[PDB]
Order: C-alpha cells, then structure tokens, then sequence
C-alpha cells in the first residue's frame, strides 16, 4: 500500500517480476512489454530468487560483443534490470543522441574512450537526477554490468560499442512496434503508419487525420522498415528540425514535399525516401493546403515520441 | 527621431551618407559603431547622388580579396544597408549553425552556391526576424509600464556578386567573410590594448571580458587581478580569438556543464570547453581565466557565475 512513491517508480514496480533480497528488477522481457505495452500481463507480482538464483541467471549474460539488434529478444526472461537502469535506457530510448556522447566524453579522463565500472556507475546516477504545514496546524551485479564489464566487473567499455548498444537498443523497440503491425510482412500500409504516430494524440485530431489515410487514394506501396527507422531518427532530433524551420522564417508559412525533404536533411542528417515523404503528406495534409504546416506537425510530433513509451 | 527603437537609434547615430532619402554606414562607420561607445561626428549626414555613390561601389574589392582587413581597407569607400547593418551584427553574435541552415535551405540553386536575388530575399528574413523581435520586445516593455500606471548596390552585394550582380555566391567563401569579419573585430579589440605588441596582460583579458558587465563584480575581479602574483607570459592573439570562437559556443557549453555535473576546476573546465566546441585552449589560457575569476573561490570556479560573466560579455 505505497502511496510513497512517484509515477515513474510506481510504473516500475507495476512492470517489475523479479525480487532479490528486497530489491526488484524487470527482466529484458519486462522493460520491452513496459515501454511497448500499457499495463502488463501479471501487475505487481515479484516472483523472490536466491542472490544464487541471480547469479546463475547473470552468468550465461552475453558480452558487449555480442550485442545486437536482437539482445533483449534473446534474453528475455534470464536477466535483471534495476530502477536506475530502467531510467537509463528510458533516456537513450528518448533524447537525443548528443547528450550521451557529450556526458561520456566528460566521464572520459581515465579511458581513454573508455570507461571503468565505477565511472559508469556514477554517470548513470547523474541521469537519474535529471514549515508552513505546520503553522497551519498548530551496487548489485544487472546484466546491464555484466555485459558491459564482464564477470568481475573488471573490463572497459569502449565509446563506440556502448554507442552501438544505443543504437542496437532503439532499433529492437522500433523493430517490435513495426512487427506488431506488419505481423511479419516487408512493409506496413500507410494507416499502420498513420496509427502509429497518431497513437498518443487527441481523439479529435486522430479522427480527422485517420479518416483522411482511410478514405484518401490508395497506396501503391508500402513502408519498408529502413523507412520507418529513419522516420523515427527523425523524431529524436525533432527540435533541431523546428529550428532550422525558424531561420527558414518568417510567417509560420505551409512546406511542400521538396521543401520538407530538404528541411529534414539539412536539419538532421537523414535523406527520406521520396515515398516516406509522400506518405507523409498523405497523412497529415488533409488537403491544407496540398502543402503541410509545419507548426501543427511539430505539434503532434512532440507528443508522440516522448509519450509512446 | 524619438518614434525609433534602441537599434537604429545607433545605425543613425553612426551612419554618414544620405542618397535619396535613405542613409548609410561607411564600412569604417560600421567598425567604429561596432567597437566604440560614440561616434566622431554624430547624426550628421553627407549627401550623395545615385551616381556618386554608384562610383565609390564600383571599385569595391572582389570576393577573392577578402581578408581579415578588408572593412579596413575599404575606410570610408563603401556603403552598408541598415538592414545589413543587422545582418552584419549577426554574423558577429550569433553561432555560426544558422547560418549553415538559412545558406543550406535556400540552395536548391547552387549548388553550394547562392544566387544574389536568394540573397536579397534570405537577408530580408533575418530582417522581419529582427523587426519583430525587437518591436514585440518594446510593446512587452509599454504593456508592463502601463501595468504599472494604471535592391539597391550595395558594398556587400557588389562585393558577393560582382559588379552586375550576376556572379554566385559560394559557400565556402560567404564563411570565410563571416570569420574575417569577427576577426577583424578582435583583431581591433586587441590593437586597443595592445598598441602593436604581440600579447595583451592578464589585466587587459580581465577588462576585455569584464567591460560590457555590472561594476560591482567586476571590480571585485579586476582587483583580484590586481593583487595577485605576476603573469610570466601574457596572452597572445591566436589564444584570444580561441577564446571569443569558444564564447560564440557558450550555449552548447553550459548544457555540457549540465549534464556533467557549480564546482567546476581548470583539468574540467579544458574538456568541458573541449567536449562543447572542438577547442583545446592552451593550459596557458585556462590558467589566466582561472587567476581572473576564481578569487579563491576555491582554486575551483563557479559554473553559472561564469556563465553570467559571459552572457552579458557577448551581447
């Protein structure tokens, strides 16, 4: 009965399976369903495991390189993830590249583009950071660790393969959400798409957009994988985007697709495909004006990729 | 006269021709109003006929000319646009990002090149972005004391575009002109302390840096200076302009100095400024901020004090 503690915690504890003398912890398993799904499938159920148990559990853990694209799939339920790992891999899942690399390199005097075990444990702790009443009345091994430093906690960790891990992490969540609406296929239709973003949005706004997708011309193709992850890249630089379309000023004007096209490279680095473009302008355009405004789309964009996990 | 706004209150104040009605900035009016307090003369305007002022532009240097001494050269044989007043005061304040966005943006045409009529229609957005900045920023102003109560040649575009207008403007050369001109403005900072000598003192850096901020903090540093152990060495130019290129970064150093972790010492602060901008400073340099501004406070300088300093040093 802890009305004690704060949302995020609270969600923690909802997800979490595992306790080990006192603390919990997901699995793998856990954090995927906890940033894919709304509440899970057995609430606030911690099944207890020996420090042993634990142990053994940890032991079979893969190292650094073999991490990939399918790490957590792979581990599922044999592995443990603390409350402050929990924030950290919320962070590289939402923010931005750069403030990783930035904090890393400030971390970095031993290394060197390398990191001890403590240094990350103290880095990874700077994360998580970020009277009157009165008168009136009157630490422990994740795999996580084990994975990045081995056994006895005793390697280093290289910059480029924790920043392959960010990248092998953001692209196993986007492979999920993209299978569960492909169900295996090459490509998802352009209300998959659509549903995708408008997800977390306004029940007024979603019904105008879905119904432009539903009732609008149909699609030739669909959307490749490689399109919705650069889409998703995307949106992690999102606020550099509206600030090159600032200095494009001056009057909150309406883009075209060359235009919006260029806007992403320019502001982000990525080079849409024509075709993801499109289905973009098929999505949100509502004919409004046969060109998209930039300021409403950055409006529901915002929403969705800080509240879909 | 009274019915205009902070900004070109000063582009009349300095500004030395009239033709047709509109006025001027020489590029040595532009220096001075960029690096004194007060003109020679003031608010007086020579006047000048289509004509004449078409003869002084037309043996404006070429593009290829360019250097960190240009506007010298040009002295008073050139003609500046109050719009590019304000063009030209971004280019010395703001980093230099935006720029490769606006110049990006608008080259489809190019490529990398920019043609003039682009130019002339991108100067015109930063200017609206000026405008209206400034004029929400003084009806903010009024709105709080009621509260209370109650295409023309010009030097640049001869010199972007050639004589006709008719040249491209690449890329590569509009960001040589933009670091030209800033150091053309340090360069001249650095004359002022330094009479021709090749260095400036640790007192000097210390008034530079200071000058433009409140005279109570700064008094308590420059008599730190004041009373400290000598300086072995002073600064040279290639370490001061480091140090105003690291300034124009400020932002980006701050958010590194967030998420680092406001006790920050001289080995932190290195790679901070590193890390934020590229730039290793000579230890030299570091140890010269820190005699500057830590007044023992502890052999460790405050993170946002800093910071503060140098907000109000930019702009």
């Amino acid at each position: 009965l802890d009305l004690y503690a704060t949302s995020r915690e609270r969600r923690f504890r909802l997800f979490a399976s595992i306790e080990c003398e006192g603390q919990l912890f997901m699995t793998p398993y856990d954090f995927i369903l906890a940033v894919t799904t709304d509440e899970p499938k057995v609430a606030k159920t911690w099944k207890s495991l020996s420090k042993q148990e634990l142990n053994q559990m940890l032991a079979e853990t893969p190292p650094v390189w073999k991490g990939s694209s399918k790490l957590f799939r792979n581990l599922k339920e044999k592995g443990v993830i603390s409350y402050t790992e929990y924030l950290f891999l919320l962070c590289i899942l939402t923010k931005p590249h750069a403030g990783f690399r930035i904090a890393f390199n400030m971390f970095d005097t031993d290394g060197n583009e390398m990191v001890d075990k403590k240094e990350f444990l103290v880095l990874q702790e700077i994360f998580r950071k970020k009277a009157m009443l009165r008168l009136q009345l009157y630490v422990t091994d994740t795999t996580l660790l084990v994975h990045f430093f081995g056994k006895k906690g005793k390697a280093e960790l290289n910059f480029e393969d924790f920043y392959r891990f960010m990248d092998n992490l953001q692209t196993e969540v986007l492979e999920i959400e993209f299978l569960s609406y492909s169900n295996g296929m090459n490509t998802i239709s352009e209300e998959d798409f659509a549903h995708i973003l408008l997800r977390y949005t306004n029940v007024e706004n979603t019904s105008v957009f879905l119904e432009n997708v539903r009732y609008s011309i149909p699609e030739e193709k669909g959307i490749t994988f490689d399109e919705f992850r650069s889409f998703f890249q995307f949106l992690n630089n999102l606020e550099d985007f509206a600030i090159a379309l600032n200095m494009y000023n001056f009057a909150s004007r309406s883009i075209g697709q060359d235009e919006f096209k260029r806007a992403v490279y320019v502001a982000t680095g990525l080079k849409f495909s024509p075709h993801l473009v499109n289905t973009v302008f098929k999505i949100f355009d509502v004919d409004k004006d046969d060109q998209l405004s930039y300021k409403e789309f950055i409006g529901i964009m915002k929403d969705r990729l800080h509240r879909g996990f």
